[PDB]
């Protein structure tokens, strides 16, 4: 395999480095602009305590937060998102998009509201959580993998569990497959490639979270933990510790 882009934050000392990126000076691994009126430390913080402990390939993980000010461009949905800053061909051919995600019981995401996570701008694929449609119910506590808006896989989203994911995207065939594991276990393919319109970017993968409003549910702080975010081509690294690291097991 070969890493096309590395979003593991390994060259950053803290999230303050995100402030180096600007439209006039697009440096670093991430474009940082889809966020609210507060400083970056209100929305993104890095720490070794915020990553999947089995991922020795990531020095620090990132706590991404939605708070009362997490509104971008006058929209009514809360968002805190980072987009890959790269010249690599991450949207052509077969490409694997990696990331690990975890929530805790403190500042847990609201199960009463829909969340769109690690999504592309056209939403051809993404993860979702929370109450989506219909009556509220047992499905609201699920973490789901969607293709074209349709759920293709889901699991109960438990606190403190690290979910490791890789989207297997064939931009030429217009298909997306789903690889997943929890904790230290190696990724396995849980859903074979599904067809959909994969029309892609300039730069359009949103590493972060978007939360829709829902009548009667006030904003409360919500924290999402991320680590091991990167994009590779040719050969999928199934080890959660990433390429060039000893396999955890």
């Amino acid at each position: 395999g070969t890493i096309l882009w590395d979003g593991r934050f390994n060259d950053m000392t803290s999230s303050a480095d995100l402030n180096k990126w600007s439209w006039g000076n697009q440096v670093g691994p991430y474009q940082y602009y889809i966020h609210g009126s507060s400083p970056v430390s209100a929305y993104v913080n890095l720490s070794p305590d915020y990553k999947n402990p089995a991922d020795t390939g990531s020095r620090q993980g990132a706590k991404i937060t939605l708070d009362n000010t997490a509104y971008w461009n006058g929209q009514n949905m809360r968002r805190t998102e980072l987009i890959p800053q790269t010249t690599a061909a991450i949207n052509q051919g077969k490409v694997y998009y990696h990331f690990s995600l975890m929530r805790k019981d403190i500042n847990a995401p609201a199960t009463t509201r829909e969340h769109q996570i690690a999504f592309f701008e056209s939403h051809f694929t993404e993860l979702k959580s929370g109450w989506l449609s219909g009556a509220p119910g047992i499905s609201d506590t699920l973490l789901r993998w969607c293709v074209g808006g349709q759920t293709q896989w889901s699991v109960e989203w438990a606190a403190d569990v690290w979910h490791n994911v890789a989207y297997e995207i064939d931009f030429a065939a217009g298909t997306v497959g789903f690889w997943h594991s929890t904790g230290s276990d190696p990724l396995t393919r849980k859903v074979a490639p599904v067809k959909t319109s994969t029309s892609s970017n300039g730069a359009d993968w949103h590493v972060g979270v978007l939360e829709l409003p829902r009548s009667g549910y006030p904003d409360s702080n919500e924290d999402f933990y991320w680590s091991g975010v990167y994009i590779e081509s040719g050969s999928l690294t199934t080890s959660v510790a990433g390429p060039g690291q000893p396999i955890p097991g």
